[PDB]
């Protein structure tokens, strides 16, 4: 019945999107790295990692064979058409999270051998499935177990409509229907009918086979293998940022803010020594939050820099920009355990009025944006930093910086040290998965991790 089949939905899109994606994805974004210890991350850390690693396959299955399975026996089994709306926007969010890893996506003839459509085909198609879905609500209320909004139909509306801010933006950005979306996305923002809260599912326990998929992983199957990465701590840091505090350990050896950089676990221990370079010189990954931690769709803190990204690049807006910023900021403090604090940073390093130019403001949305993924969601931040590339690539190589860390600016991402990418430069996409390329003949064929998804043009 889709009452039993509705909840394993986001369960097991939780369980990719949170873990197994989010794990790597982290990576990608330059939170964290490979504890020096220890080799479990080192081809996710180093881009060296192949199509046989297999590094998404687990999330590949239960995103189709589940949660996309699941969907659509829901849409079987019911009329009711906030159900069918709350199915839809779930089973949109998932071809989302597909999309943006290998930019084709099984979807037309998805659920034997089935093409890979465009991403922008999928985008396009389940743009117009929410529409629809939403179209045909009338008015009655849900009937499915809903652990994510308690049936509360505005609120999935509201996620609906975050899901198109964050969809138009990559149509924008990739200069496809460019001044069409500009004219959704600024008519959306001005509606204001987005969440409220965060969108997250919000049931993990510290039990066996209850945990936090991501915790349950790396804390409970292996030992910590995460240890933070450069960019995040020396942003942090160089902001004056208490939220350094949360989900990040200072190091056992001297109680300080260490951050690896980016694929240099045995560039340190070659240049420093091994005994030189051991955990205890680095900052650990707390992993004490993370065992009952919700695994995270939409924060507030990303729509709400989104908004301000609207204000600022579409309606010439500051007041609002500076509004949505300020509230995006505030929300992750809040949700940190720092409610109140937020003014270390909006009115220190960080504030509005500090910055000047358009440019200046979008660094300032985009880079707080990319800190309040942190630990959160960390798919959509290598996402939005591949469409907003920002943070910036460093104009300096990992060993330019470990040389003589002036020449760096606190934020930008770090090129890993080693680095298995033919081209160089930052993770673009996700291989196909290998039990595509097993079983379906007409999985695209395998790109370099340097070949860009569709939205990423630039
Ligand atoms: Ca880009």
């Amino acid at each position: 019945t889709a009452d039993l089949i509705f909840p394993s939905i986001s369960a097991s899109i939780a369980s990719a999107v949170g873990g197994e994606i989010y794990n790597y994805a982290g990576f990608f974004a330059q939170y964290y790295e490979q504890k020096p210890e220890s080799n479990q991350y080192n081809t996710l850390c180093e881009y060296t990692f192949t199509e046989s690693s297999q590094q998404m396959d687990y999330s590949y299955r239960i995103l189709f064979a589940g949660a996309l399975e699941d969907a659509k026996q829901v849409l079987e089994k019911t009329t009711n058409p906030a159900d069918r709306f709350a199915t839809t926007i779930l089973r949109a969010y998932a071809f989302q999270i597909m999309v943006d890893n290998t930019s084709d996506s099984p979807y037309s003839e998805a659920l034997a051998t089935p093409k890979w459509d465009t991403g922008e085909t999928v985008y396009k198609g389940i743009l117009g499935e929410i529409d629809a879905a939403e179209a045909a609500l009338d008015g009655s209320g849900m009937d499915v177990p809903d652990l994510i909004f308690n049936k509360n139909i505005a609120q999935w509306k509201g996620f609906a409509n975050a899901l198109r801010l964050r969809m138009y933006l990559r149509f924008i950005d990739a200069n496809i229907d460019a001044a069409s979306y500009t004219e959704k996305v600024k008519t959306l923002v001005q509606n204001n009918e987005f969440f409220t809260g965060d969108v997250k599912l919000d049931c993990f326990l510290d039990e066996t086979d209850k945990r936090n998929p991501w915790y349950n992983t790396n804390a409970v199957g292996l030992t910590g293998n995460h240890c933070a990465a450069y960019p995040l701590v020396s942003y942090l840091s160089s902001t004056g940022d208490p939220r350094i505090a949360y989900g990040i350990s200072k190091t056992d050896a001297d109680g300080k803010y260490v951050g690896q950089l980016p694929g240099g676990k045995t560039h340190m221990q070659s240049i420093l020594g091994t005994d030189n370079w051991k955990n205890k010189n680095v900052s650990a990954i707390d992993y004490s939050i993370g065992a009952t931690k919700p695994v995270y769709f939409f924060t507030q803190a990303e729509l709400q820099f989104l908004i301000a990204e609207v204000y600022a690049r579409f309606h010439n807006d500051d007041a609002n920009a500076k509004s949505a910023y300020e509230a995006g900021v505030t929300a992750d403090f809040a949700v940190r355990g720092f409610a109140g604090q937020e003014n270390t940073i909006l009115e220190g390093a960080c504030a509005w009025s500090a910055a000047s130019t358009q440019a200046d403001k979008l660094n300032l949305i985009y880079m707080q944006k990319w800190v309040s993924l942190f630990y959160m969601d960390h798919m959509e931040a290598w996402s939005e930093i591949r469409r907003t590339d920002c943070p910036k690539l460093s104009s300096y190589s990992a060993a330019q910086i470990q040389a003589s860390e002036s020449v760096y600016t606190p934020g930008e991402l770090v090129a890993p040290w080693t680095n298995g990418l033919e081209a160089g430069g930052l993770m673009k996409r996700m291989t196909y998965p290998l039990s595509a390329r097993q079983q379906n003949v007409n999985t695209p064929a395998g790109v370099p991790g340097s070949t860009p998804v569709w939205w990423d043009i630039k």
